[PDB]
């Protein structure tokens, strides 16, 4: 999908906690492929990330009220793309 929009959305909303694909609230739950396979409900799939973005999880807020449907799909695919290619620079 729109990967340029995904970065804009990730950069303006998610980076407060996932700077560099890291996790400042919970160090272990990072945005790396292996963290995702291990800690994200549903595993490493775009769908699992979308679900977690819209409904939140614990200290992670829900985004359904703040982002649009297309923004959620974009950010999810962007995060997916980053983990696959292991492109997170921290
Ligand atoms: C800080 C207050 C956060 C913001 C802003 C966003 N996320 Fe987050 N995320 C945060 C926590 C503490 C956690 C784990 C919560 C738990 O109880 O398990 C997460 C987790 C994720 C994950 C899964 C990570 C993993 O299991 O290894 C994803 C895929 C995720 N977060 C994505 C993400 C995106 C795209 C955001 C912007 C829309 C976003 N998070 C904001 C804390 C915070």
């Amino acid at each position: 999908a729109d990967l340029a929009l995904g970065a804009q959305v990730f950069n303006g909303n998610c980076a407060a906690c996932h700077m560099g694909g890291r996790n400042s609230v919970m160090p272990e739950k990072t945005l790396d492929k292996a963290a995702l396979e291990q800690y994200l409900d549903g595993g490493f799939k775009v769908e699992s990330i979308i679900y977690q973005v819209e409904n939140g999880k614990g200290a992670m807020p829900a985004w359904a009220d703040r982002l649009s449907e297309e923004e959620i799909q974009a950010v999810a695919e962007y995060v997916f793309k980053q983990a696959t290619d292991a492109a997170w620079k921290y």
